[PDB]
């Protein structure tokens, strides 16, 4: 139907994991995109985890420095970053996030460089992608397009997928048969929309998960 394939389309379009990268680097565990033109450094903290997107067409930079704590007491809707925690979230001109990230940034910096030599030689980035990426073509977002960013990555020991919780409140299993597993969850913890997402670009509904594979990655969040 239409209902249907337009409320697809809109699960489909948010922000969701484009294409990660682990790291024998130590500074940064993870590189990601979540929106064209935005690339984010996953990384550990004294405490715990932390997290920062840069903007390559803005220069402007979200950090959050603390995801230690799962608080959604978040009020009032951030003008800029689409979050439904409470954690101090920050937008940042470049060279304040400098400051403040070091060689985090660096990191980043080196990450988009080297992308953007691949581009040019017609190559796609040197990463793992999601079965699926919503508008291919795109290269950037509107400009007052909220950012997103990655709260918790949570990688199979035997490297059958990733499961990824965004601050958007969106799950993404990324794994190695074609499809993500995606959900929306909400803040009362009950789960809306959820969808097999397939390589062709197709979307398929589930209520109960029959294919093993939720349940393997639950017991891995769990551990």
């Amino acid at each position: 139907e239409e209902q249907r394939m337009r409320f697809v389309d809109e699960f489909l379009s948010g922000a969701w994991v484009r294409f990660y990268s682990f790291t024998t680097d130590d500074v940064v565990a993870m590189y990601y995109s979540l929106q064209p033109g935005r690339y984010g450094a996953f990384f550990a903290t004294e405490q715990g985890v932390g997290t920062a997107v840069v903007d390559v067409h803005s220069k402007l930079v979200l950090y959050v420095p603390c995801m230690d704590k799962d608080s959604m007491n978040r009020i009032q809707p951030h003008p800029h970053v689409l979050t439904y925690f409470e954690e101090d979230v920050q937008l940042l001109n470049i060279s304040d996030a400098q400051k403040v990230l070091g060689s985090v940034l660096t990191g980043i910096m080196n990450f988009v460089q080297e992308i953007a030599r691949q581009r040019g030689e017609g190559l796609p980035p040197p990463a793992v992608h999601a079965a699926y990426l919503h508008e291919r073509d795109k290269t950037a977002v509107p400009s007052n397009t909220k950012f997103a960013y990655v709260r918790k990555v949570f990688p199979d020991p035997s490297g059958s997928f990733v499961l990824f919780r965004l601050s958007n409140l969106r799950s993404q299993v990324i794994c190695n048969v074609l499809m993500d597993i995606r959900w929306q969850s909400d803040r009362q913890n009950n789960v809306g929309q959820r969808y097999y997402v397939l390589a062709d670009g197709t979307a398929e509904p589930f209520t109960v998960d029959h294919t093993g594979i939720l349940f393997e990655v639950d017991q891995v969040v769990r551990n």
